[PDB]
């Protein structure tokens, strides 16, 4: 599939989705913005889109601050859903996981809202139970939504959800190309913040302690203990308080018991 | 709980709720009209309502036509809303089943719109599996809304999910007094606008119990009530004809339109 229409955006796929055969030989996808259903015409979404009643991901939400919400569906609950999910994600990821087996796993859909309704911007699937002790298996923002901070959102999300429930998590390995730039931008930002302010920082952070050692040694903050570049640190306190980062994730209006 | 905000209604409740013990000590309760999240303080409210931002269920509209929507939700998907809705409806039922195990539940939520929202009329609870074949639980109509046609609305609703379904259906007993009266008011009008659509042709009761879907037994008994069962269905035509004649000067306000409901079983 080339292109996809999905709601009021056109958008030029970035890989192919294992779509069912008399689908996956089609030029073109139509999709549900709301159930997120595939059709193979304008007129037949049209016409879905005149009876169905979804205008938000069907979950319960655990988060809405400003215009933007976070819905906890459930792979055993709203499977085909997730499932649909799955082949929409896989259309901008290099791989993931699975597409069927949807039901050991949780998907936490972030959205943008408005009169119209609950706009899907992007996700980030979890397993219930991880053995490697992985916070995120696959994470995706849409192209519309790109370079706006929704990226570092989720991703500051998904470690409150790990402090929350008190253990130190990681992204499955590998990860995406924007996704280790977002990874490693994002434990830049988080260390050098935290420190204006390792075991111990891991703790505060819920990042793994592999990770924060990694970030270190690319910022020359490393001997062989931590060495404070004060120079690092206050320029980047400067570069937050001359623009800001617009959308941030309000630990106090997360409503959810790990 | 002696009376309740509930949007731009004050109403006196007609019974008492299992709201905890820090709430059902207070004297005025006061509810989103939207998520039924109950507070302490007008401020309270005033203050959950500038950054809580529903204006309808959370849930999937399966019905709209004219200013009236039912949502079908799930107490699997919106667990709290749901429990919500239970306390809620507790202060207008002589009794109901349960508050808080909605999880094998569906709840089906009415509502009469308008510029500023989805505003709350009432609804009906239904078992996803019901051993006894129960198509209701509980049904409740807010007091604002009453004798206006809300009510029969419903029950033809709950009907028709049953026809679709292609099973038979029963309100759980025992019923309230406005429930008896309602469905009894029901019956009797859905049998005899039912028989003049047949001309004479002779219909059989499970003949009829599939083309309305009204249980066996409740339709048996109001036969009896109007004295039109032989030891088999005695067509008393006078009856028949004078009840179309009163809806074709008055004409039924609120009704439910098949073509209008996009639902699968
Ligand atoms: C398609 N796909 C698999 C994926 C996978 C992952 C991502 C991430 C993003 C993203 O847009 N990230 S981001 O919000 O731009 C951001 C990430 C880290 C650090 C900073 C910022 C930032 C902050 C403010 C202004 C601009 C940028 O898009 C993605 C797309
Ligand atoms: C509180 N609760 C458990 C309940 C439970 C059940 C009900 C039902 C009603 C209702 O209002 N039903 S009604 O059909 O609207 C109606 C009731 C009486 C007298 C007349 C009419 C009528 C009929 C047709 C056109 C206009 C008016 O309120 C209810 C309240
Ligand atoms: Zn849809
Ligand atoms: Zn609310």
């Amino acid at each position: 599939p080339s292109v996809i229409e999905f709601g009021k955006y056109e958008i030029h796929t970035w890989y192919s989705s294992p779509y069912p055969q008399e689908y996956s030989r089609l030029p073109k996808l139509y999709l549900c913005e709301f159930c997120l259903k595939y059709m193979k015409s304008r007129t037949i979404l049209q016409q879905h889109m005149k009876k169905c009643g979804w205008f938000h991901p069907p979950a319960n939400e655990i988060y809405r601050k400003n215009n933007i919400s976070v819905f906890e569906v459930d792979g055993n609950v709203s499977t085909i859903y997730c499932q649909n999910l799955c082949l929409l994600a896989k259309l901008f990821l290099d791989h993931k996981t699975l597409y069927y087996d949807v039901e050991p796993f949780l998907f936490y859909v972030l959205t943008q809202n408005d009169v119209k309704g609950c706009h899907l911007v992007g996700y980030f699937s979890k397993e219930k139970h991880s053995q490697q002790k992985y916070n995120v298996s696959s994470i995706m923002i849409l192209p519309q939504y790109q370079r706006k901070g929704y990226g570092r959102f989720l991703i500051d999300f998904s470690y409150l959800l790990s402090k929350r429930e008190g253990q130190a998590g990681s992204p499955e390995k590998p990860l995406s190309d924007l996704g280790r730039l977002s990874y490693m931008a994002y434990w830049k930002s988080v260390i050098l913040e935290c420190l204006y302010h390792i075991k111990k920082l891991s703790k505060l952070t819920g990042i793994s302690p592999q990770d924060i050692t990694s970030t270190l040694h690319h910022l020359r903050m490393l001997d062989f203990v931590i060495i404070r570049r004060e120079k690092l640190i206050q320029d980047h306190m400067a570069k937050l308080q001359l623009n800001l980062r617009p959308v941030d994730v309000d630990p106090e209006s997360l409503r959810w018991t790990p």
